């Protein structure tokens, strides 16, 4: 494979789309590779990690419990809700809702949790509280995936998302137990985690949350590293490409391959 930046450029050319990417040391926050890192991209379902960061902050403060059971109704549901559809009779705990939102990308689970943090406006306020002055959530699932060309709604930048993820996972803004919980939810991703492991060389750690939207929008936020360690945050977003889902997946994988072959920097 090419060097990381060369592969990122190739991916843009082949996709006829914009790619945004950051590679950041998790421990120190050092930025290693950056491409369009200050440009806006739809978050899509990658927002679900930040959402559950906000939930955990409420838990730490004693304003929420992961055990608390929410008994929601069918009228609360939106599409792509494989876990929450199973529990109209019996409900789900707040912790189960975060697990479903992150590991299964469950949209109704996400919307239920979003309401508990004050909706899109409340999550945006939480982001400002942790010093992210760029990321914004404006809509609910599933409209937040619309990815209209030039629309700033529901966007982040690779740089802001990476910094925000590092803050949530490591800065001690969250309790130790909450930091550990957020990480484990990403480790447990069922949408892409197992597939990614199936193509990673032996020894490479992965934890992740993916997202998909309209007009080619697709993304991943991840922890990756050799020696079975979460060494780096890697954030990749695609937008405004007519390419197939299969190619979008392959292009993101190709950027990963370039990172893997050229890790020491
Ligand atoms: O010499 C380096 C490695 O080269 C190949 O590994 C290949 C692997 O066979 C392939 O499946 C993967 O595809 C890339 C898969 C990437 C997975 C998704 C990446 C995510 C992770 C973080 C967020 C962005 C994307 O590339 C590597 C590097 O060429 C060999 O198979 C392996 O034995 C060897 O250790
Ligand atoms: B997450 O925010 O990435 C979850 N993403 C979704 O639920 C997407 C999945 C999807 C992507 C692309 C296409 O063409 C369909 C579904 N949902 C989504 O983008 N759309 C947008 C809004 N639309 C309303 C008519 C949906 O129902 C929908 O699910």
């Amino acid at each position: 494979s090419p060097q990381p930046l060369e592969q990122i450029k190739l991916s843009e050319s082949q996709l006829s789309g914009r790619v945004g990417m950051i590679e950041m040391d998790l421990a120190s926050g050092r930025t290693l590779t950056a491409w369009r890192a200050d440009e806006r991209f739809p978050m899509m379902s990658t927002f679900k990690v930040v959402l559950c960061g906000a939930v955990l902050a409420r838990v730490d403060a004693g304003d929420e419990q992961l055990e608390r059971k929410i008994h929601y109704r069918q009228q609360d549901l939106v599409d792509y809700s494989p876990v929450s559809e199973k529990h109209l009779a019996d409900g789900m705990t707040v912790g189960e809702l975060c697990a479903a939102a992150i590991t299964m990308s469950d949209n109704s689970a996400a919307n239920l949790l979003l309401a508990t943090v004050g909706g899109p406006a409340g999550l945006t306020a939480f982001l400002r509280q942790i010093g992210d002055n760029v990321t914004r959530l404006d809509r609910w699932e599933t409209e937040l995936n619309e990815a209209l060309p030039g629309d700033a709604r529901d966007t982040t930048t690779p740089a802001s998302m990476a910094a925000t993820l590092r803050k949530l996972l490591t800065s001690q803004r969250l309790s130790a137990r909450s930091q550990r919980q957020l990480l484990q939810w990403m480790v447990d991703d069922r949408v892409a985690g197992p597939l990614i492991r199936s193509v990673l060389p032996a020894g490479w750690f992965i934890a992740d949350k993916t997202g998909a939207g309209e007009r080619g929008a697709r993304g991943i936020v991840a922890l990756l590293g050799p020696n079975n360690k979460a060494e780096r945050i890697v954030v990749i977003y695609l937008r405004d490409t007519p390419a197939s889902m299969a190619e979008r997946n392959q292009q993101i994988a190709g950027i990963g391959a370039a990172l893997i072959e050229h890790w020491q920097r």
